[PDB]
Parts: structure tokens; C-alpha cells; sequence
């Protein structure tokens, strides 16, 4: 039993990370076969970020200007391109380590393990998930940028996320690995609109049933509430609309616990109005939505990977 | 900014789990040169668990009732010894993977990865402490025995846990890699003594200063205390005793934030008393106890390792 933030293991993606170094500009790349993908924002200067021109910046950069190191072994820029918000950096070596990588661009609601990196060397592993607003709640410093998300499918790593930059509310922002932000948000710094938060309410439920296979069972009610009902006491709490399709993914854990899904929103039905009187669920005294329903099957089956 | 339990990438603990099977029996080994350690209960049937006799049992025992697979490839087992609570089996092949590892044995309060494993297959990563009791509030469900804890030093995988069974409250217990417990526990089902949990003082205070650094600083107050005052309030909410060798540690968090231990302390002084009042800390409405101050150096200046 138990139940913890669990990211996926990183052996595979940590043999992808490479250094890559513009001017005075530090940050990581991303090594798959012979390119090196990081944020086409290493190619400005202090004053460039303010209004950079990426057209005219890269051009006035050559193949010369990008250094590439992956460890103590160097790799040689053969061609530069531009793809979106992201930098393509062909090189002379195809990464003999590379896995059966895979790109996607996740919904917002998912959840996927980030592989923090500083000078090209992994720093450390932990689990968060795409807020509906499409930012994440990660844990980043100077040097951060080019940094992945990912998932492993089986044996396929599915690339998702490259961090860019940080928000001043202090969440961050990133873009898929074909460079298309999450988002409304630029690669520029500049004050930009950042939408309101809600709660993934379909993350919660799942980790309401992964409390009941553990033995917390206290903020069980004996009632039922609608699929209407439910959704004007979410909708208040700033809490996320709930559909027939995520009752149809809550099936293996409603199975699971004998619990139907309407019965789990009548707990929470509760929950939301009262509050905890100062209960703890999980060892948790609020209520967590960064847990797909995906995530507490493995968590509470056992669903390895290669 | 940010702070999320993080984990050590488990790259290099990745390559040295392996699949233990002894009859019926199937559990993780971990393979370092070319001796698998995995504990000593994979001799043991459903019956022999209430009262067993591990020289009796293990002498039932010979070399080719031991099966190791590295995945497809079969680890032909040649010496098979007892130390402690965990069983050696030496094979054939040293393993080309072996990283620099060297065996600890950590202190109550300290944190380490755990690489939650099945049938020799990693899992996932997450991040536990020791509590002062000697248990561990980990993730496993069948099948996870054998998985192992771990803490990178630069280039050195220090292991210094090895799961092995679960107790009623829900925690974990399990051995250093010599094969000696964790606590006054032994591996029998049987019921067992398990101490009661204190909070480690030390790592709230640190991850209080975690908080000023990324921004929340409501809970400093401005009061001050010496060092006895505080642990009569400590003592009663069942936290460690202060000493000053704690408030030598926390000198690089105190002289980033300009705030003294003793300040710090009476603001958690009053949190102790009077609550928090529905207000959460880090995103947490509860305090947290897992984070040494090593950790949060770690977060908030960009350690890597190898
Ligand atoms: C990353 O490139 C890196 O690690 N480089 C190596 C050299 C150190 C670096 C690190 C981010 C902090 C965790 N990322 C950036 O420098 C990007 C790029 C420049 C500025 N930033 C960035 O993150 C800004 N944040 C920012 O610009 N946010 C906004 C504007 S704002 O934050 O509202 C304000 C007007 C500045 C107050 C722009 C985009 C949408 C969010 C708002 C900070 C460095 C100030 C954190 C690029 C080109 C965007
Ligand atoms: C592990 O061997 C494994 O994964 N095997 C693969 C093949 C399935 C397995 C993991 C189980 C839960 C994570 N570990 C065990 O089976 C060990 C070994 C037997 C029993 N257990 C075990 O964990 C017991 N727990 C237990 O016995 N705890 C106590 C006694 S008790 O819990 O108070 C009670 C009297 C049984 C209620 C003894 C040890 C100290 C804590 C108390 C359970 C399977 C019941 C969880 C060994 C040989 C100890």
C-alpha cells in the first residue's frame, strides 16, 4: 500500500541531455539521433529578450556560435534551422544512446515526469501535471532551460514538454518538442496574459479512490448527486466540468472499490460546501488534482515499463 | 522558482535490478559486480513465513534452485550465502553496468530515492525519509521486495535501504544492503513493536526557509526564542529535541534568507500553538518534515551529480 508522487524513471532521457552553450548563454538540449533540440532563445543577449527579432538573430549567428559538449566528448553543429520556438542543431554524431522517442502534445489535465538539468547534467526527477490554464507547477532555476517532460509508453519515450520561462505568479511555461508554446504565452519578456486556474476535477475523484484503497474512507457519504447537480457545486469552487466521458475513465477504479462515480461525487458534493473540519486524506489536508486516473492504476496495480 | 519533492535521477539504479526467483517466490535483486543481494525470504513458502528457520530453509536449498534474469538474459547462479536478513547469489557474469555504488546505512531524518520495482522491472521514482521510528512511508505492493534506496553523491550511487514488508499502519521497513534492519523488527510475520513517529525539527525549520525563498513569509512573526523554551513547546507536539548542532547546519539557508534559527523557531513557535487557520505553506496546509536541509540547497542552487 502506500501512495506518493511518483515520476517515471529517467535512465533513458538522462543519456539525451547535452550541453549547449551561445555566447554567454548556458542552457540544455535535447540529443535524439543527429539533433539537438533547446529554445531558440539562446541565440539572444541580455537587451534581445526585451523585443528579440529570432529571423534576424539566427542569421546574423553561424555554425561556429552554438557549442555543444555532451560531457567530457564534444559534438560539431554541421546545420542550424529554426522550427517553431524551438532550435534545431544538427550535429556530425547521432546519439548512439537514443531510445524510441516519440512526440506529443498532451491535453491539459495530464500529468508527466520532469527531468531537471543544469549545465547539460540531470539534477533531479519529479511528477506534475498540465494545468488547466497551460503552465506548470515545477521547480526550476537559472540554467533550467531546455529541460524535458516525458512519459514512457512501454518502451517508447513520449517527449511533451521543454521549459522556456517562468511566469511571475512563479509557475513556468514551455513549449511541445515541435516548439508550439502551451499556451497564449511568446518567447518574450514581456507582460503577458496568463488565464485563471482550475481544479482538474477528474484528478481529484482519482485520487479520492486511490484514498479508499488505502483505507481512508471518512469523507465517504451514503448519498448520490446527479451529473447536473455536481457541477453547479464545482463550478463555483472554480472547480472543472465534469462529463460522461470521465465516468467512463473513472471505470476500472469504480470497479476497484464497488464505488460508482456519482457515489464519489456525492463525497465530494460534501467536501467542497463543508471542508475538512481539519481532517487529513492520504496525508494530505487539501484536496490533490495532479493524479490522472491513469496514475492511480499504476500506483495501485503495479504497471512497469522497460 | 518552485519546490516539489524531487527525486535522484535512477539512470544508474536502473541497470542493476534483476528478477529473483526462488520456487514460487518472485522478487527484485539488485546486481552490483557479480554479486545479486535480494532479501532472504524468496526461500520461503506461504507456511514457513509465521515461524521460519532460514539456516534450515536455505540448506533445503541449492545453486540451480536460484534463477536471476537480467531480462532475457539468464544469470547462472554459482554461490549462494546469508548475511544478516539478506541472501548473496554470485554469478557468472559481473555486470557491465556496475556504477561506482557504495553501502550506507542512513540516520533517522534523512531522505533518499526509492526505485519501486517489479519482477526486476523499474516502476517509478519517488522521494521518503526515514522517520525516527525507523519506518518509511513508501509506495509498494507485491512483487516491490527487493527494490532499493539510494542517494547520489556526484558520481557515487550510495545505497542504504532494501524493502521487505509492510507493517499495519501502512508504513515499510526493510534493511540496509548488509542485511540488517531498519528498527527492532525481524523478518517474521508476526506482530511486531513499531515505535512511535516524531516530527524531525530540523527539516520543518528547513523547509520553512524553503518558503522564504520562493515567497511565502506570512508565518514570520517577530518574536525570538532561545533554545530550551522552544523544545518544551516541540516536546509536547512530538518533535525532536533542538540542539545546536541542528542550528549549524541550517547556516547556508540562514544566511541566504538574513533570518536566524532562533527567529525562525519562534515563528514556528506560534504555528504549533495557534494553527495555521486554513492557510497553506509552500502549497501545503499542513507541515512537512522530509525535506533535510541538504535538500533544500540542493532545490535552491542547482546541484547536479553524474
Ligand atoms: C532559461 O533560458 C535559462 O535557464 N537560461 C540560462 C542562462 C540561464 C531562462 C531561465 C528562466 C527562469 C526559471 N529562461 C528565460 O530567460 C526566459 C526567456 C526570456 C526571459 N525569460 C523568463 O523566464 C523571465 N520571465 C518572463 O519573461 N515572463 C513573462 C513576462 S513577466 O514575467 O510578466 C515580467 C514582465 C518580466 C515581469 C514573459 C512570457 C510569459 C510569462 C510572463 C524571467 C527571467 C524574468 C523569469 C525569454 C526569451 C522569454
Ligand atoms: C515481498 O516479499 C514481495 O514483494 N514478494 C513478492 C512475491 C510477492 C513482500 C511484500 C508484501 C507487502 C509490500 N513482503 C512480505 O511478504 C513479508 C515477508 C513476510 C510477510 N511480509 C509482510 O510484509 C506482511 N507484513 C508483516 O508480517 N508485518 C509484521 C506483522 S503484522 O503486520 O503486525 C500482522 C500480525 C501480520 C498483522 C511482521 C514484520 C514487522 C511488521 C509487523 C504482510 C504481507 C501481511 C504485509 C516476511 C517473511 C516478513
Amino acid at each position: 500500500s502506500g501512495f506518493r508522487k511518483m515520476a517515471f524513471p529517467s535512465g533513458k532521457v538522462e543519456g539525451c541531455m547535452v550541453q549547449v552553450t551561445c555566447g554567454t548563454t548556458t542552457l540544455n538540449g535535447l540529443w535524439l539521433d543527429d539533433v539537438v533540440y533547446c529554445p531558440r532563445h539562446v541565440i539572444c543577449t541580455s537587451e534581445d529578450m526585451l523585443n528579440p527579432n529570432y529571423e534576424d538573430l539566427l542569421i546574423r549567428k553561424s555554425n561556429h556560435n552554438f557549442l555543444v559538449q555532451a560531457g567530457n566528448v564534444q559534438l560539431r553543429v554541421i546545420g542550424h534551422s529554426m522550427q517553431n520556438c524551438v532550435l534545431k542543431l544538427k550535429v556530425d554524431t547521432a546519439n548512439p544512446k537514443t531510445p524510441k522517442y516519440k512526440f506529443v502534445r498532451i491535453q491539459p489535465g495530464q500529468t508527466f515526469s520532469v527531468l531537471a538539468c543544469y549545465n547539460g547534467s540531470p539534477s533531479g526527477v519529479y511528477q506534475c501535471a498540465m494545468r488547466p490554464n497551460f503552465t506548470i507547477k515545477g521547480s526550476f532555476l537559472n540554467g533550467s532551460c531546455g529541460s524535458v517532460g516525458f512519459n514512457i509508453d512501454y518502451d517508447c519515450v513520449s517527449f511533451c514538454y521543454m521549459h522556456h520561462m517562468e511566469l511571475p505568479t512563479g509557475v513556468h511555461a514551455g513549449t511541445d518538442l515541435e516548439g508550439n508554446f502551451y499556451g497564449p504565452f511568446v518567447d518574450r519578456q514581456t507582460a503577458q496574459a496568463a488565464g485563471t486556474d482550475t481544479t482538474i476535477t477528474v484528478n481529484v475523484l482519482a485520487w479520492l479512490y486511490a484514498a479508499v484503497i488505502n483505507g481512508d474512507r471518512w469523507f465517504l457519504n451514503r448519498f448520490t448527486t446527479t451529473l447536473n447537480d455536481f457541477n453547479l457545486v464545482a463550478m463555483k469552487y472554480n472547480y472543472e466540468p465534469l462529463t460522461q466521458d470521465h465516468v467512463d475513465i473513472l471505470g476500472p477504479l469504480s470497479a476497484q472499490t464497488g464505488i460508482a462515480v456519482l457515489d464519489m461525487c456525492a463525497s465530494l458534493k460534501e467536501l467542497l460546501q463543508n471542508g475538512m473540519n481539519g481532517r487529513t486524506i492520504l496525508g494530505s489536508a487539501l484536496l490533490e488534482d495532479e493524479f490522472t486516473p491513469f496514475d492511480v492504476v499504476r500506483q495501485c496495480s503495479g504497471v512497469t515499463f522497460q
